[PDB]
């Protein structure tokens, strides 16, 4: 059965909410991006509208393989009529074709539900400016202050520097770099792009970057592994026994592998500046863990909500104790006094 912070009163809507069968009086059912957590439900045998991003959309069609009539794609920053509703979505700063929706209630109540994000202060000037909202529904994956990380500017530049010296000190090195889903592409785009190399992958791989609208694509990745020196692996296999295994595979070509786990916040984050991190090594093979994170930080939720001035919080994440609960309740109640609203 569907929880409450996944309905939005006053609508037939529901948002994220493909794992509970039929909902009672869902009209449309809203995807806010392509994570698993997200979509969880969703198959060819659905259906009932589904309202989404183009990105997303291009993605239930071809590797969901939902029917082509049950999708409902919309254009961003734009205000659009959906069963007699307006809505607007507008760019999350998560993984490529992820939205936020702001929903203009009959009864004049207006509602932003963030899907997962990472706040910046661009959003500031987007359609958020014109308009009060009365509830925010809100990611709150970092929602403490011990939750620090750098930008993801930064992040990509010890990336960049980190691999264009290593290949330059040996030009017979291989760069690999973990995944599990989409997101995060310009940690491997950013590599591939210093060392001039396409980036190899899977056929499977492949066919999800085919779904994201990246201008000039067919330029920057391919499935002939041999002809690229950054070659992209699940992200199960970033440890030295999986990359070992890889190096057997590439016929004598390489004799080091540097590889990159884009991770989200670690604890070594606590005490280790960006410029600071070093590897874990075996022989001739290194590992580095990097900070890349598409969600807010504690100090981006804490900017973008003060500015919001919203009437109520519902977070979306750690919802599931009731000392996270608490916690989350009450930095809600500094940040509100300490703003006036
Ligand atoms: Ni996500």
């Amino acid at each position: 059965t569907c929880p409450f912070y996944k309905k939005i009163p006053g609508t037939g809507f529901t948002v994220d909410a493909f794992q509970y069968g039929v909902v009672e009086g869902c009209t449309a059912y809203f995807l806010t991006h392509f994570h698993s957590d997200h979509y969880a439900g969703l198959s060819k045998h659905f259906t009932f509208p589904v309202y989404c991003s183009e990105i997303t959309g291009n993605l239930l069609k071809n590797k969901l393989h939902v029917q082509e009539q049950y999708i409902h794609p919309l254009p961003l920053d734009t205000e659009c009529i959906v069963n007699g509703v307006k809505v607007v979505l507008l760019d999350a700063n998560h993984c490529p074709g992820a939205v936020m929706i702001l929903f203009y209630l009959p009864n004049g109540t207006v509602i932003l539900h963030t899907g997962d994000f990472r706040a910046d202060p661009s959003m500031e000037r987007s359609l958020l400016a014109d308009q009060k909202v009365h509830m925010l529904y809100l990611d709150t994956t970092y929602c403490s202050p011990e939750y620090t990380f750098p930008s993801q500017q930064e992040v990509i530049r010890f990336a960049i520097n980190t691999a264009f010296e290593a290949v330059t000190l040996n030009p017979h090195a291989l760069v690999v770099c973990g995944t599990y889903s989409i997101g995060k592409e310009k940690v491997f785009l950013a590599i591939a792009d210093v060392l001039g190399s396409k980036v190899g992958m899977s056929q499977e791989k492949y066919k999800t970057l085919q779904c994201l609208n990246i201008p000039e694509i067919n330029s920057l990745i391919t499935t002939d592994m041999c002809s690229s020196l950054v070659h992209l692996l699940p992200m199960m296999q970033i440890n030295f026994k999986g990359l070992q295994s890889h190096l057997k595979k590439c016929g004598g070509k390489y004799n080091q592998i540097l590889a990159f786990r884009p991770t989200g916040w670690t604890h070594s984050n606590k005490f280790t500046r960006i410029a600071d991190v070093i590897p874990q090594t075996k022989g001739n093979i290194s590992i580095y863990g990097i900070p890349y994170s598409e969600h807010s930080s504690y100090l981006e939720m804490k900017r973008f909500v003060q500015w919001l001035k919203p009437q109520k919080i519902i977070p979306t994440v750690n919802v599931g104790t009731w000392k996270s609960r608490s916690t989350m309740e009450k930095y809600f109640r500094e940040w509100k006094l300490e703003a006036g609203y």
